[PDB]
């Protein structure tokens, strides 16, 4: 089983087997209105995160879902976002691939 950890501190976050094909693919290369560019990978489940702020629909990369910022719960690195449906209760995470390290369970 392949595991995703926080690249900064090694906190365990998610699993390759939780990748989620939102819109057809887990990977979305996106930018926010301020011009920050991210390679986002969608996961159905994740742990080790602290969510901050209120949910927002602003410029959501996944139509019909609102986002909340997700930090590493250990080190405070910005690891991505939590998404929740605006009209149904599904949830998932969009995590910044380059802020994760993928490797074996060990
Ligand atoms: O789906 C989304 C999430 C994303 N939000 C965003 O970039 O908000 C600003 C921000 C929050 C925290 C760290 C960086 C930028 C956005 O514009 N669309
Ligand atoms: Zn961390």
């Amino acid at each position: 089983a392949s595991i995703f950890r926080c690249r900064q501190c090694g906190q365990t976050i998610s699993r390759r087997d939780w990748l989620l094909p939102m819109g057809g693919d887990h990977e979305h290369v996106v930018f926010n209105p301020a011009g920050m560019i991210f390679r986002v990978w969608c996961f159905s489940l994740a742990q080790g995160l602290r969510l901050i702020g209120a949910p927002s629909g602003e410029f959501s990369w996944f139509k019909g879902y609102d986002w909340t910022i997700a930090l590493c719960g250990q080190c405070g690195s910005h690891l991505g976002w939590h998404y929740e449906g605006g009209s149904q209760p599904q949830t998932f995470f969009g995590l910044i691939k380059d802020r994760l390290a993928e490797g074996p369970a060990d």
